[PDB]
C-alpha cells in the first residue's frame, strides 16, 4: 500500500473537512459565504444571488474578523481588532455599515474596548457593553443612552458575566437578553466585590522587561462566590434629559436564604420572562414565572406558578438545569426532566398547573429539543439501536404521543448515525448535519412532508483524497462491568491484524456526563498513532459518563476520582484480555479531567500502566472552581465532603508513580485550571524522589492552541509515546 | 576490582570532609565547637577548657540555629526560628542569656521577627533592625533607643541593604558598622521608592487554596536604583527624653551629579571613617576620608584628602572597589589596584600625599591582604609556579620591599597549593587552610618566626575511606590560545587510558573575573561522573577569566557573551584533537552564568557539541539586576550599548537548537535570575519547531537547594546526560 496519515497532516491541517455553515434570516432564507461574496438561499427553492460582495470593504482599513446582519436586514455590524480573553469573552473595535445608502456609519459610533454587542432580535436595536456598562442604540447613528452607571473593573459586570458565570453557568460572555418585540431588555447584574484574585505572571513578549501580574476574581471550592441581580428596562421609553429606569426581579424566598446562582433565563412571550435559580448545594433549582405588570411598570412573580426541580441521587440537570421550550402562547412549556427510572426525557407543563407529564419514556435519553411548531416537537436522542453515542432527530406529534417518527434514521445508516439541527425561523425547514461514522454530510429539508430538498456538503473532495491514504478504522462497542453495559472505541491501524500484539494507549477524560465512546468522525492525534504509529487508541465511558441515565452518571456523586479512575484501569485490564494487545505496553493520557484522572490511574499502583501523559491536569478540587466543583463534591469543610477532597488528591498517591514513566504538561497563563495545580503535583514527586518529564507553555491557557504551541505539544507528546513503546 | 563513587554517595554525603571552624576571640584565644560543648583554645599551648556546655540550653524550648558571644565574654546571643530571605539575608528570634548570672535575659528582649543583631567590636553594646528601624541597648536587659523612625516595608531601609545591595553591592545584609570603640554607629538608609517590582508566584504548601504573589523591589538593567544616605550617631550621647541625633555624610560633588553606589565603609580610627563611592557608570571611583569634629559634632570630609580610583579598560576592581587596610594611625593604607601593567597589586596612600607606591609586581595578582603589623603585611596570591589557580600566604617587610617570604609555598607541596587564612587580632597567630590538591589540611601557627605549632584537622578519616573507591583524577594544565596561556582542568575516570576514547562534559561558568581551573579538592557531580560513568568532566578558563590580569579580564568588556561562549567551543575543539576524546560524544552544562553559556554554545551552530544541560540561565541581561549588568555592559540605551545587549541573547540563537539535545531547568521562586529568563527561552524554542527538555521546580529559588530538589535536579540530569552519551 501507500502513504499514511502522519503527524504532519495532523498538525498542517493537509485533510481538511468541509462544512456548511448557514445562517437563517428567515423561516424561508438562509445566508452563506462562498468565497470572495456572501449570498442568499431560498430554502424551497435553492436559488441564490450575491447579498454582499466582499469587496465592499476592500478600502475599510481593517481585518473584519466577524459580522453580523440586523434583523431586519438594513444594518451590518462589523467586528475587527479581535482580542480574545476566556473560552467565550473577547473585545473588539465594531462599525455599522448602511446597506440601503451603502456607507459607513461616521457619527455616534460603538467605542473602541466594546465588550459585547447585540442586535435587538427584530428591526435595529443595539444593547452594547463598554466598561461593564449598558449602552442602548435606538438606531444606528442616533447616540447611545446609559442603562447603568455601577460598572467597575473586577468588581461589578452589568450584561456582561464575570469568570465563573462566563465558564459554568452560562457557556458565554453576554448577560443580556432582549425581549422577542425588542421592547425590554433584561440583563444580569454580578458583584465579585469579596471574590478572591487568582494571580499569575503573564511574560508576554521578550521585549517586556517585568513580567506582568494578572489578576483575576476566581471563587476557588468553598470561597466567596459572586452575588448576583437582574433587571428589566423598556427601550421603548428611553429619555435624553432623564437616566433609564431599571426594573429589578428579586429571586424567590427559597433562593434568598443563602448562597445562589441564577441558571437560565428565557423570555416566554413579549411580556413574560421564566428565571430559573439554583442553589449553591445544586440539587434544588427553583423556576419562576415573571409576568409585565402594566398598570404600576413593575414584574410580579406569583408563587404558585414556580415550578421546583430537585435531585435525591445527585444534582440538577447534566451540568446545569435544561432550558424551557415555551409554546407560542407562553402559558405551557417543554423541558427535559430525569423520570422515575433516572433517564432525561421531554415533560410537558402548563403554567397554573400542579405538576408535569412526560411524553418520551425509555432505557435512552433525549439530548435536546430542537424545535417546538402548533403541531410537532423536534428532538435530538440516542434512542436509536440502543447506542449511547449515535444521534437522531425526532418529531413527536403533540395530538398523540404514540406518534414518533425518526427523521434521520435510515437516511445512510452505515454513513450516518451522529446528527445536529438547524431549524429555520418557525421551524419551516432544516437543516440536518451529520457528522459520523462516515465523512461529514449537510442536508436540507422541508418540514411540511420532511422531504429532502437538496445535498449542500457531501464531503467528496476529502472522501478521494482519504482513499489514497492507510487510514485507521474504529470499532464501537461494549464490555460488561457487575452486569451494566458500558461503551468504549477503538481506533485500529489498518490492515489490522488480530493474531499480532499491538500497543494500546488509552484516551481518557472520564469527567461527570462525559463521552468518549460515540460514532463522530474525527482526524486528530490518534488517527495518526494507529495510521503512521500503528498504535491501538482506545476510550471508554465508565462510571460518572452521561447520555445513559443517573444510576450510571450521578454514581460519582459526592466521590470524584474513585469509580471513574477505577473503571479506567478495568477497561484497560478487559483490553488486554483481547488478544491482539501487548500487556507490556499500555499508556494512557489525558487533557484537563483527562489528566486529572490519568494521574490517579498512574499513582492507583495497578501495574497496567508503562506510561500516561497529563496536560493541564487538576491535582486537588479545593483549586478548582466553586461552581464546578461543589456541583459534584459538595464543600470542603469536615460537615461537608472535607474527607474525600483530602483523599481524591494526586500529590497523596505520589509514591506510586516510581512504578512508571510520566511527562507532566501546563500552560502558565492557564486561568482555568491553574498552573499552580501542577506545581503542586511535581512538587509532590520530587518530595518523593521521583523522577518524571514536564513541560511548561509559556503564557499558554487551558488550550495550549497557539499554531506553534499545538504543534509543539504533540509533536513532543509523540516523542515520549514512541520512546515508552520503543518505536523508531 | 572495588567500589567507585557514586551518584548516591554524592547525594547522600557519604564521604565528608572535615572542617576545623575556629572563631578568634582575642590574640592568643580561639573558640571551638567540640560535640556538646563550646571550648576556647590557648594557640601558643593547645591547651583548652570548656567555656559553655551546650547543656544549659536542653530546656530551651527551641532548636538554636547559631550564636554569637559579646566581645567582653559576659553574653551569648542565641538564634532561633531562623527564615532564610535571599543570599545573606534571613529573620530570626533572639535570646540573651548572661554567662556571669547563668540565667536568661527576660526583660526588654529582641522583639520577634529581627532583620539583623549585632555585638559593638569592644564590651556588650547592641544595634538590631527591627521593621526596617535602627535600635541601640546599651546593656542587653535594658530598653532599647530608637535610632530612625523612616522605616517602611519595601520602601525605607535603614541599617539593613534592599535587594540589590545584597547581591551586588555588599554581599551582605547589614548596612550598620560600629566604630572600633564602640561610641559610634554608622550606618546606611535606602530609599526604594520608584525601583520597579518584580513579582512572581508562590504555591507553599498544598494546604494553601491561592498562590502567593511575592513582589520585590529590583532594579533590571537600565530601572530606577534605589538611592542611599549615609549617617552617624554618638551611642554615647543617647537620650531617653529626646530622640537620637543621626549626623549625615554627604557623598563628593562629583558623585551627587547623577546615580551613584555606597560601595565601601571602614573605619580607620575612633574619629575617622573612610567612604567608597562608585558612580552608575562603573568606571569611577571616589574614596573620601572623614574626620569627627569634636568643636561642632559635625563629619568633614576634605576635597584634597579623596583619592580617585578610574579604569580605562574596563570597571573598578574585581567585583567592586578593593577595600582598605589602615595603618594603626589611619593616617596611611593598603589598597589592592590594577598596576600600569593590569595586574593587581598592593598600593601604599598616605592620606594627605598625592598618588602611590606599589609594594609588588609581576605576572600574577594579590588575590586579598589578609593582616597589617607594624612590620610586616600579610597577603595572599597566585605567584607560586606561576599557577593562577594556587594560592599561597606571603608577608613582605614593610622596611625592605624587596624581602617577601613564601609562608604556606612548602609545607607540603604535593597535597597543599590552595590557603586561606584566619589572623588572630594583632596578627600574633594564623590558622592555615589548605583546600586541595590533597584532603584539606587545617594548622595553626605562630607569627613570630613563623613556626608551625599544631594540626588541627588532617582528614585523616576520610583518606582511609577514600582509599577503599576507584577514585577519578584531576590533570591542572594549560593551552594555548592566540600567543596566550589559558588554564584548564580535567576530571578524568580512575584506570585512564590515553589509548582510548572516552566521553567527554564541559563544565562552564565563564563570568567576568571567574576561574574554574584550580587546585581545589571536590567532591562532586563531576567525581561521579568520572568515578562510576567514566566520562571526562572538563573546565576552562578563557577571555573574562580573573586572577590573570586585566589584558585577559577587560576582554569582555561592554561584550558579555561573545569571547567567553567562543573560548569555550575553542576549548573543546582542542580537547577534541587529544586522541582520548570521543568527539560524537561531547555534552556542555552550566548552572547561572554558566547557564548563559551553555545555551550560547549550544545556539552558536558550531556542531561541536551533541547535548547540554543550563540551570537557571540568564537569557537576556535586559532581564538581569543593574548594578551587575551595567558593570560589564553599560546601559541598554541607543547612546550607550543597546546594539550589544540585542546581539547578545539566548532567543535570538533559537534556529540553531535543532541541531543539539537541550534540557532547560529553573526554579519557579527565583528571586536572582528570574524563572521569566527560561520562560523566553522556551517561547522562543517553541516559535521556531525545536524540540527540548524541560523541568520546572516549584518554589526553589538559584539555589535549588532543598535537599530532595538538589537529588531531584541531580538524578536528572545524570539520566540525560546517560542516554545522550548512550550508556546504561
Ligand atoms: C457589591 O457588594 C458589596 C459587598 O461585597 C456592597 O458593598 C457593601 O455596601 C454596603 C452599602 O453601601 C456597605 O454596608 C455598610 O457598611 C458601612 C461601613 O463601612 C455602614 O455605613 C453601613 O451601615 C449604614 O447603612 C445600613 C444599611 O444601609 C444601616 O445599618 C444604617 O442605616 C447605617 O447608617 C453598612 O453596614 C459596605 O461598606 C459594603 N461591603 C463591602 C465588603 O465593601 C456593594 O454595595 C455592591 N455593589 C453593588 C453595585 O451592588
Ligand atoms: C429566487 O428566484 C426568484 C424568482 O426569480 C427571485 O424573486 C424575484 O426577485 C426580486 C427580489 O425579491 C423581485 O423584485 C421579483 O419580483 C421576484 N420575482 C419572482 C417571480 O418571484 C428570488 O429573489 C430569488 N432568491 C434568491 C435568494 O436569489
Ligand atoms: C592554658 O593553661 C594555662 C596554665 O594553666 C592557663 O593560664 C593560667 O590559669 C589561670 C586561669 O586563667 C590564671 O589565673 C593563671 O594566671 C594562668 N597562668 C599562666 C602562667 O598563664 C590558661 O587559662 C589555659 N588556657 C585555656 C584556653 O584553657
Ligand atoms: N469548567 C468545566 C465546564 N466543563 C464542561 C461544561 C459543559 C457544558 C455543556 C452544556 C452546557 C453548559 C456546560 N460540557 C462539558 N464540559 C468542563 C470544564 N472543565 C472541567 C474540569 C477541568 C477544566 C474544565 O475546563
Ligand atoms: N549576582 C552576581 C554576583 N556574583 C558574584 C559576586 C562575587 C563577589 C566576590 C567578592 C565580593 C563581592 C562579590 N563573586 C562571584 N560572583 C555572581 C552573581 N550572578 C551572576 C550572573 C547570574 C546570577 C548570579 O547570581
Ligand atoms: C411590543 O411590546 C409591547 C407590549 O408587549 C407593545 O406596547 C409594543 O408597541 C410592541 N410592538 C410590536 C407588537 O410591534
Ligand atoms: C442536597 O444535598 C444534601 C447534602 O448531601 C442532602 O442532605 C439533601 O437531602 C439534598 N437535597 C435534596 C433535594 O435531595
Ligand atoms: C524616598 O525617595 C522619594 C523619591 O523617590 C522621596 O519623595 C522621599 O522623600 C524619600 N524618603 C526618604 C525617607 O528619604
Amino acid at each position: 500500500s501507500r502513504k499514511t496519515y502522519t503527524l504532519t497532516d495532523y498538525l498542517k491541517n493537509t485533510y481538511r473537512l468541509k462544512l456548511y455553515s448557514l445562517r437563517w434570516i428567515s423561516d424561508h432564507e438562509y445566508l452563506y459565504k462562498q468565497e470572495n461574496n456572501i449570498l442568499v438561499f431560498n430554502a424551497e427553492y435553492g436559488n441564490s444571488s450575491v447579498f454582499l460582495e466582499n469587496s465592499t470593504f476592500d478600502e475599510f482599513g481593517h481585518s473584519i474578523n466577524d459580522y453580523s446582519i440586523s434583523p431586519d436586514g438594513q444594518f451590518i455590524l462589523l467586528e475587527y481588532n479581535y482580542v480574545k480573553q476566556w473560552r467565550h469573552s473577547y473585545t473588539a473595535s465594531y462599525d455599522i455599515y448602511d446597506l440601503n445608502k451603502r456607507q459607513l456609519i461616521t457619527e455616534e459610533r460603538i467605542p473602541a474596548n466594546t465588550q459585547w454587542v447585540t442586535w435587538s432580535p427584530v428591526g435595529h436595536k443595539l444593547a452594547y457593553v463598554w466598561n461593564n456598562d449598558i449602552y442602548v442604540k435606538i438606531e444606528p447613528n442616533l447616540p447611545s443612552y446609559r442603562i447603568t452607571w455601577t460598572g467597575k473593573e473586577d468588581i461589578i459586570y452589568n450584561g456582561i458575566t464575570d469568570w465563573v458565570y462566563e465558564e459554568e453557568v452560562f457557556s458565554a460572555y453576554s448577560a443580556l437578553w432582549w425581549s422577542p418585540n425588542g421592547t425590554f431588555l433584561a440583563y444580569a447584574q454580578f458583584n465579585d466585590t469579596e471574590v478572591p484574585l487568582i494571580e499569575y505572571s503573564f511574560y508576554s513578549d521578550e521585549s517586556l522587561q517585568y513580567p506582568k501580574t494578572v489578576r483575576v476574581p476566581y471563587p476557588k471550592a468553598g470561597a466567596v462566590n459572586p452575588t448576583v441581580k437582574f433587571f428589566v428596562v423598556n427601550t421603548d421609553s428611553l429619555s435624553s434629559v432623564t437616566n433609564a429606569t431599571s426594573i429589578q426581579i428579586t429571586a424567590p424566598a427559597s433562593m434568598l436564604i443563602g448562597d445562589h446562582y441564577l441558571c437560565d433565563v428565557t423570555w416566554a412571550t413579549q411580556e413574560r420572562i421564566s428565571l430559573q435559580w439554583l442553589r449553591r448545594i445544586q440539587n434544588y433549582s427553583v423556576m419562576d414565572i415573571c409576568d409585565y405588570d402594566e398598570s404600576s411598570g413593575r414584574w410580579n412573580c406569583l408563587v404558585a406558578r414556580q415550578h421546583i426541580e430537585m435531585s435525591t441521587t445527585g444534582w440538577v440537570g447534566r451540568f446545569r438545569p435544561s432550558e424551557p421550550h415555551f409554546t407560542l402562547d407562553g402559558n405551557s412549556f417543554y423541558k427535559i426532566i430525569s423520570n422515575e427510572e433516572g433517564y432525561r426525557h421531554i415533560c410537558y407543563f402548563q403554567i397554573d398547573k400542579k405538576d408535569c407529564t412526560f411524553i418520551t419514556k425509555g432505557t435512552w435519553e433525549v439530548i435536546g429539543i430542537e424545535a417546538l411548531t402548533s403541531d410537532y416537537l423536534y428532538y435530538i436522542s440516542n434512542e436509536y439501536k440502543g447506542m449511547p453515542g449515535g444521534r437522531n432527530l425526532y418529531k413527536i406529534q403533540l395530538s398523540d404521543y404514540t406518534k414518533v417518527t425518526c427523521l434521520s434514521c435510515e437516511l445512510n445508516p452505515e454513513r450516518c448515525q451522529y446528527y445536529s439541527v438547524s431549524f429555520s425561523k418557525e421551524a419551516k425547514y432544516y437543516q440536518l448535519r451529520c457528522s459520523g461514522p462516515g465523512l461529514p454530510l449537510y442536508t436540507l429539508h422541508s418540514s411540511v412532508n420532511d422531504k429532502g430538498l437538496r445535498v449542500l456538503e457531501d464531503n467528496s473532495a476529502l472522501d478521494k483524497m482519504l482513499q489514497n491514504v492507510q487510514m485507521p478504522s474504529k470499532k464501537l462497542d461494549f464490555i460488561i462491568l457487575a452486569e451494566t453495559k458500558f461503551w468504549y472505541q477503538m481506533i485500529l491501524p489498518p490492515h489490522f491484524d488480530k493474531s499480532k500484539k499491538y500497543p494500546l494507549l488509552l484516551d481518557v477524560y472520564a469527567g461527570p456526563c462525559s463521552q468518549k465512546a460515540d460514532t463522530v468522525f474525527r482526524l486528530n492525534w490518534a488517527t495518526y498513532l494507529a495510521s503512521t504509529e500503528n498504535i491501538i487508541v482506545a476510550s471508554f465511558d465508565g462510571r460518572g459518563s452521561g447520555y445513559q441515565g443517573d444510576k450510571i452518571m450521578h454514581a460519582i456523586n459526592r466521590r470524584l476520582g474513585t469509580f471513574e479512575v477505577e473503571d479506567q484501569i478495568e477497561a484497560a485490564r478487559q483490553f488486554s484480555k483481547m488478544g491482539f494487545v501487548d500487556n507490556k505496553r499500555i499508556a494512557i493520557w489525558g487533557w484537563s479531567y483527562g489528566g486529572y484522572v490519568t494521574s490517579m490511574v498512574l499513582g492507583s499502583g495497578s501495574g497496567v500502566f508503562k506510561c500516561g501523559i497529563a496536560v493541564a491536569p487538576v491535582s486537588r478540587w479545593e483549586y478548582y472552581d466553586s461552581v464546578y466543583t461543589e456541583r459534584y463534591m459538595g464543600l470542603p469543610t469536615p460537615e461537608d465532603n472535607l474527607d474525600h477532597y483530602r483523599n481524591s488528591t494526586v500529590m497523596s498517591r505520589a509514591e506510586n508513580f516510581k512504578q512508571v514513566e510520566y511527562l507532566l504538561i501546563h500552560g502558565t497563563a492557564d486561568d482555568n485550571v491553574h498552573f499552580q495545580q501542577s506545581a503542586q503535583i511535581s512538587k509532590a514527586l520530587v518530595d518523593v524522589g521521583v523522577d518524571f518529564q514536564a513541560m511548561w507553555y509559556t503564557d499558554e491557557d487551558h488550550g495550549i492552541a497557539s499554531s506553534t504551541a499545538h504543534q509543539h505539544i504533540y509533536t513532543h507528546m509523540s516523542h515520549f509515546i514512541k520512546q515508552c513503546f520503543s518505536l523508531p
